[PDB]
């Protein structure tokens, strides 16, 4: 497909805190996530914040895909 297509996201439904580790994303509520691999490996997601511009993996669970 055209250069950039083939975006997906999905919405914070819930906050997600990494603590004291980088391997982890945090956000809130409401933040859009842009996934960056195709699938969730045992149950976690990686991909980007909008919001912060972060990357991680968290919890597929915290957010709803966003059609
Ligand atoms: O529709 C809205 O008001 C805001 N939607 C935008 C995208 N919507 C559009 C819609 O529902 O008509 C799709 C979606 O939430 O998946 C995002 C949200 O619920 O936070």
């Amino acid at each position: 497909g055209p250069l950039g297509s083939g975006r997906m996201r999905v919405k914070a439904i819930f906050s997600h805190a990494a603590g004291d580790n980088s391997t982890l994303l945090s956000f809130k509520e409401g933040d859009l996530i842009t996934l960056l691999v195709p699938e969730a490996r045992d149950g976690w997601h990686y991909g980007e914040s909008e919001k912060t511009k972060m990357r991680g993996w968290f919890p597929f669970s915290y957010t709803r895909v966003l059609d």
